[PDB]
């Protein structure tokens, strides 16, 4: 077990958007066509680095198996990032992108933890990198995964 016929069909449809000429491979040129359509104009060197990250056999192009492997893993990545984003936006009660001590304390009380200002201040100091006494999303992620 691994993938349904419907999952493979949608991966194949995604691959086809890149594989302009239908030869079963994605070249640097084709990847460039797609990004250019999206508003980015990478150089050949930048495109090569992108292919090199996903071209497992080193033949210079990305085939469908290589694209399935990298995509399926990107979607695990994305599912874990979404979980940290949702957790953050809850802590960040006013939506300003900074969890304050007051916000952290309120949400911790709802999570069943009645903490003092000093306790909360220590939690933030542990995670605070830029020294503003607040936790931004990078600081939050960094702490949560490490
Ligand atoms: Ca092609
Ligand atoms: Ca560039
Ligand atoms: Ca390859
Ligand atoms: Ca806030
Ligand atoms: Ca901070």
């Amino acid at each position: 077990e691994q993938l349904t016929e419907e999952q493979i069909a949608e991966f194949k449809e995604a691959f086809a958007l890149f594989d302009k000429d239908g030869d079963g491979t994605i070249t640097t040129k084709e990847l460039g066509t797609v990004m250019r359509s999206l508003g980015q104009n990478p150089t050949e060197a930048e495109l090569q680095d992108m292919i090199n990250e996903v071209d497992a056999d080193g033949n210079g192009t990305i085939d469908f198996p290589e694209f399935l492997s990298l995509m399926a893993r990107k979607m695990k990545e994305q599912d874990s990032e979404e979980e940290l984003i949702e957790a953050f936006k809850v802590f960040d009660r006013d939506g300003n992108g900074l969890i304050s001590a007051a916000e952290l304390r309120h949400v911790m009380t709802n999570l069943g933890e009645k903490l003092t200002d000093d306790e909360v201040d220590e939690m933030i100091r542990e995670a605070d990198i830029d020294g503003d006494g607040h936790i931004n999303y990078e600081e939050f992620v960094r702490m949560m995964v490490s």
